[PDB]
């Protein structure tokens, strides 16, 4: 299977100055739940900006660099690469590996955050005509978890 796995608000943003521009708590485990064990694609700026490779999962970066060296990441050169790794693949981010992916993907797990954030990063466009809902579950509010929340399953039809 090759998925999108991406949270974005209200007006598709995922991220401002290389940091998500909300703190959510529950998406971060769904995150874990989906992928542990599997495999997470990003690009190199989103890698960058993580800073270091998730815990027990399969961490591969997409970059130009010759150089790129990571203890705990595997890397990859092309967008081609990505259709020869095994099991389920996790297109991670960011923008410019979403809008690379999007009409490729045979599903997406999306996160809508259900406000309205300054960002400078953004998910493309993409209309419901194309995708059915194989799940919608709101995310519960508490404490720790403060921003109204989403978790939509979409099925390329
Ligand atoms: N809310 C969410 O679900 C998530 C948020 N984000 C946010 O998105 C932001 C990053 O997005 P963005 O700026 O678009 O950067 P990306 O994460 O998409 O990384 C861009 C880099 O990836 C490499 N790359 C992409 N495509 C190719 C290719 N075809 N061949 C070789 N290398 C490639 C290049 O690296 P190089 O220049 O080294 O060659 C490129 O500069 C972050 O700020 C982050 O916070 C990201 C994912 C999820
Ligand atoms: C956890 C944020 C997230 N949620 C969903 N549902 N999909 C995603 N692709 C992402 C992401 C991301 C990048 C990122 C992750 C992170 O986890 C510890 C920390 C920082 C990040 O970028 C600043």
């Amino acid at each position: 299977t090759l998925s999108i796995l991406v949270a974005h608000d209200l007006q598709r943003v995922i991220g401002f100055e290389n940091q998500l521009p909300w703190h959510l708590p529950n998406d971060l485990k769904h995150v874990k739940k989906l992928s542990t064990g599997h495999t997470l694609v990003m690009g190199r700026k989103t890698f960058e900006s993580i800073g270091k490779p998730l815990p027990n999962r399969r961490n591969v970066v997409l970059t130009s660099d010759t150089s790129f060296n990571v203890e705990g990441v595997d890397v990859i050169h092309s967008i081609e690469d990505i259709y020869q790794l095994p099991g389920h693949v996790f297109i991670f981010g960011g923008q410019t590996l979403y809008e690379e992916m999007i009409d490729k993907v045979d599903d997406m797990y999306i996160t809508v955050i259900e406000g309205k954030f300054r960002g400078d990063t953004f998910f493309p466009p993409y209309t419901f005509e194309d995708w059915e809902v194989a799940s919608s579950v709101e995310g519960k509010l508490d404490e720790k978890n403060t921003i109204p929340h989403t978790f939509l399953h979409l099925i390329r039809k």
